[PDB]
């Protein structure tokens, strides 16, 4: 419970960023992962269009999410794109994911954004059930195409 | 079309950008739309994580797409997100969409990107048939959630 802290990472928070990436690595079961150098990660963290939120128990990162800002041409109110969200396997199903989403939308609300969106694979039943429990405004069925470049 | 030119907009291409946005308004049939101030749109075009491609016959923009750069923490090579794509309704089905997609992926390959991705609504049959003809590496069923902020 309230021991749980949500923190938006700042530029002097590289070690917490790396901690979160390691969390992503374990929860998503990424194989043979080679983390990019700290120079590259620091520059990413320093971008004005990128926001990381972590969940903390004392100094344990037990969950987190990453998000990108997409400036619009349809409107001056930006969009936020939640890219990854994960909670440590030993801490899932305890309200952390929800608190992360809540804090994230609250932050972009204060910033006057129009909308925050997030995606899940249609086959990921548990992810779909989670996002549906966060009372989103709406959900849409879509097809994601990608081009692996040479 | 051997008079068709494909062009990547630079910082001094605001008039073409505005022209593409009006094309988007018409083709997407947006109602009661107000285009943002030019100073807003000019700053967006100035961003180095935002790239616009347009299709031209003489001075006339007949199509185009917008794309966002998403820097990764999984790799040093960025992702590109194709956000909008449209061709003037009088000029559809003549290869313009393909050339746009081709030029876009060629650009991002030259920049050392890992991947380009794009999304179409499940009900958008014509959009889906188009993307499925552009030889995408893969396609995934995805559910898209959004939070409309106050
Ligand atoms: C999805 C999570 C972040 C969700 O956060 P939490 O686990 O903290 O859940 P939390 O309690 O806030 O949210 C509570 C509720 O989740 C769903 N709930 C309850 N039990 C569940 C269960 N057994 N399985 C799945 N969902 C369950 C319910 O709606 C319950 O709500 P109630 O009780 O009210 O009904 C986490 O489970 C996780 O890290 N999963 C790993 C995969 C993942 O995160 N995938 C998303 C895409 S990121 C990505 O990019 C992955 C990839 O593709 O590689
Ligand atoms: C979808 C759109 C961008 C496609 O561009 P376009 O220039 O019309 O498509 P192209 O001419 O480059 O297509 C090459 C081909 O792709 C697939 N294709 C494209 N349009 C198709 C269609 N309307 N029906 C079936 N297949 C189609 C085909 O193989 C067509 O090839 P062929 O004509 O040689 O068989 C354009 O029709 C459009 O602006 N539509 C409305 C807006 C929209 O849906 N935007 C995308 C939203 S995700
Ligand atoms: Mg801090
Ligand atoms: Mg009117
Ligand atoms: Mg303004
Ligand atoms: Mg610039
Ligand atoms: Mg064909």
């Amino acid at each position: 419970d309230n021991f749980l802290k949500i923190e938006r990472l700042a530029e002097n928070d590289l070690p917490k960023f790396i901690q979160l990436i390691r969390l992503f690595e374990a929860v998503f079961e990424m194989k043979n992962f080679s983390i990019p150098d700290s120079e590259h990660l620091q520059k990413l963290l320093n971008q004005n269009n990128f926001y990381v939120f972590v969940a903390l128990l004392e100094n344990k990162i037990v969950g987190g999410l990453t998000s990108y800002v997409l400036e619009q041409y349809y409107s001056e109110k930006p969009l936020a794109y939640i890219y990854d969200l994960a909670v440590d396997t030993n801490w899932q199903r305890q309200g952390i994911g929800k608190k992360l989403i809540t804090a994230t939308n609250q932050f972009y609300t204060e910033k006057g954004f129009e909308e925050v969106f997030v995606q899940a694979d249609k086959v990921d039943d548990y992810a779909l059930d989670f996002y549906r429990s966060t009372k989103p405004t709406a959900e849409e069925q879509v097809v994601h195409f990608y081009y692996t470049l040479k």
